[PDB]
């Protein structure tokens, strides 16, 4: 590119030499080629594009080398000093003006069956590997190169599929899972609904599997942010071209006051995001969701709607007892060979919705028994009782021996409202005691 | 107009040319237009307005194709490239000004009888297509197109319309009002001083509605808001181009400590509005307001007009049981057809003010119980007493079994404000008992 460019810009100065000495020297000497003679030959030789008509518009140069459009002013500035290094940065602007009014306007390729990878675009829909052409608008790709892989990478007598085995403790669902969280953070254009939480105590492997990721997938294309984090002032501005999201530490049982800006960029739905000093404006993320926590967080709303998107991955074993492997965490995760195998494995598997693992499923009934108190009590109830409110109220089992506050008589409302029997009216089995109270179970 | 204005500014370059010529080599050669120049050609072949005469009002282009007025700066800076390519941005900024020195005067065509259509302008008092005119104002239209429907689009046998039903577990009712919300929401200029909430336990494609909403209007025409961020400091400002806005998700009982802009809007009363860094100004807003939430949320106001504003829709429908068809969110509601037949059936359809559905009606009631603990305690009442005061009172049933804080005496008054009998004195009625309390009737 910097060698056509170069020619260009000789020949062309060259020739307005030529027309300057046919009319003689009028004044000075055309060495510079003007802003807009270089707008004409730049869109002529290189493929410059607007992602839309919308007002500021940045100006969006195809890189054939990369292969994926930018919109980087300096790479784009660089571009036309080839053409004509003499112009500095204001004429370099005139230059980039007139191209914005010049080039045509195109969308970018928003379609979730393909996926753009450092060797080329990867279709889903065939599963075959693509060249790079500028007719696929992408402004971010994967960062590892893909390639065929035969045999698991080996260095040092260390196996990644094995690492990921030790992760899981042996489990073959989680070790499931796992290949198929990596599967939905590469692809930045479908969501699939869930929520990706990690829960280990500590040395569970949670980071380096989060080094994993940002290291199989580029370092820019990933964003951290937590979870309580989401609701923060211009903390949703980093999502803007990050195909995941990692929170890298969550505090232990924080207290999600508002989790509307998290369930919407889950779910996929549209939400409010809103620069630094910049008008507010309305996109939509269907990135998905990495967090690692020493424990699952509080969340104020106790509705089906946040159990349903979230997702736990047990992450039992631990690497405390056993002899940590900086290695691991260091140079081993790092290894080329090692990340071009995990991307190869990945982005072939298949599959259309989560599958979640019976361990999962346990440790999700035991969050939906810390979130909400009633439903808890409606697990330890282990009763043989519908008429007396009382009775079946019980104070909720003392606050279920949790230490969490219950409402009188509404909760009772919200208790039938999670369960066959429904409520019977008796005036016979409807004070006989207070009730603290040790009758676990009555006649 | 890019081969007009590419014509007229050959033909006056070459003009001047000949002029130079015709004078001689003066001074160098005359290659480009004058801002001036290039304002008097646009003018004369273009439709620039002014939307009002306040300071720093932004020229509005009528884009021919698309049927409306734009201010967007760089369609109008294109046109200028168009016109004279040479032209930097400060030299369109030059002609952007002398335009808005030269153009005149009108206002946007705020009538409620018509509305903006991709294909054309829609007369409701006519119920008839007109095709776009400059004579016509209007700053944006429905991104869909309007044609005439006589059959119902069916894709892969899924029924729109069918599907509606579902969604209102087939209540004609409630499907009639959700066509007349759709109507509402269409138009941007008659607001109808009602307020639509969007109640549901799970998957009750609330969140499907809504993109179907997103949809056949323009994405760019809805506002994304909540109800406890109408209050919220520069919040309003994205308001006032939007047909109407719409809240995602909005936390399940949440407090909604300040109602009064919220009220406003629903109303249609002007409010002050804050951009951000830009001065406040008052303006009216027409758009209606929906959205979403997992349980009706709580006002402090308890009063008449919280109550008359707020509409609630069931959902009584759940996607939970039975399968999800993430075709339904993901594809069948971006049809095209399906779209254009939800666009004909709900501007078609003609009414005056919202049909509430009985179910309404009940949910309502509900929330103006749940709102205010006395009006709950005196539908509870149940009783056959006026002149005891504190009988008549019993702590409200003692709360009314919902924690609700009560005033001793004026929630008293409260509750003869809001209710035949009124008031009766006895000294004989009117401390037998302290009343906690099981004496639910007495004789
Ligand atoms: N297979 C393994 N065997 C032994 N040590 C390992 C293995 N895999 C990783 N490690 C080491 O274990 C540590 C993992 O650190 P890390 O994942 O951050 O702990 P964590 O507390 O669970 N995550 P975090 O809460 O963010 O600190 C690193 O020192 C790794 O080098
Ligand atoms: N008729 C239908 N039958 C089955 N599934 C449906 C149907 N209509 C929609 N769905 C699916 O149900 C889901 C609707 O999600 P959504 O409307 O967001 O749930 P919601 O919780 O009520 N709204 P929200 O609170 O914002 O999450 C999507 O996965 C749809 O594909």
């Amino acid at each position: 590119v910097k060698q056509l460019l170069n020619q260009l810009g000789h020949e062309e100065r060259t020739k307005m030499e030529e027309n300057w000495i046919e009319e003689g020297k009028r004044g000075r000497k055309p060495t510079t080629i003007s802003p807009i003679k270089c707008a004409y030959i730049l869109n002529e030789h290189l493929t410059f594009i607007l992602f839309d008509d919308e007002e500021n518009t940045k100006l969006a140069m195809y890189q054939f080398d990369e292969g994926i459009y930018t919109q980087n002013t300096t790479i784009i500035k660089r571009v036309i000093s080839y053409l004509e290094p003499k112009h500095n940065s204001n004429k370099a602007d005139e230059v980039i003006y007139h191209l914005t009014n010049m080039v045509d306007i195109k969308e970018k390729t928003n379609s979730p069956y393909l996926i753009p990878v450092k060797n080329g675009v990867f279709n889903r829909k065939t599963k075959q590997l693509e060249s790079f052409t500028p007719d696929y608008i992408f402004t971010s790709k994967i960062d590892t190169s893909y390639v065929r892989q035969d045999i698991v990478p080996e260095i040092n007598g260390w196996n990644i599929d094995r690492w990921i085995e030790e992760i899981a403790c042996n489990d073959n669902q989680v070790v499931k899972l796992l290949w198929q969280v990596i599967n939905d953070s590469m692809n930045g254009n479908y969501t699939r609904k869930k929520a990706i939480f990690f829960v280990g105590d500590g040395n569970n492997g949670k980071g380096t599997f989060q080094e994993l990721l940002s290291n199989v997938i580029g370092y820019s294309n990933i964003a951290s942010l937590k979870v309580n984090e989401f609701d923060e002032r211009f903390k949703l501005s980093v999502l803007e071209g990050k195909t995941a999201v990692i929170g890298d530490d969550v505090p232990v049982g924080v207290y999600v006051d508002d989790s509307s800006n998290f369930k919407s960029v889950v779910t996929g739905d549209p939400v409010l995001v809103e620069f630094k000093n910049k008008p507010l404006y309305r996109a939509t993320f269907k990135c998905t969701v990495i967090q690692s926590t020493n424990g699952m967080p509080k969340f104020k709303d106790k509705t089906g709607g946040t159990l349903r998107r979230l997702l736990i991955v047990p992450f039992n074993a631990n690497f405390n007892g056993i002899k940590e492997n900086f290695k691991i965490k260091e140079d081993y995760i790092k290894n080329q060979q090692v990340l071009e195998y995990v991307l190869y494995k990945a982005i072939n598997l298949d599959f259309e919705t989560f599958d979640i693992p019976d361990a999962s499923k346990k440790m999700l009934e035991v969050f939906k028994e810390d979130n909400d108190p009633v439903y808890g009590f409606k697990v330890n109830m282990f009763d043989q009782r519908k008429v007396p409110k009382y009775i079946v109220y019980a104070f909720y089992k003392e606050y279920c021996d949790e230490n969490g506050y219950n409402a009188l008589s509404s909760n009772k409302f919200y208790k039938q409202f999670e369960h066959e029997n429904y409520w019977k009216t008796d005036a016979q089995r409807r004070n006989e005691e207070l009730a603290r109270i040790y009758n676990f179970n009555d006649n």
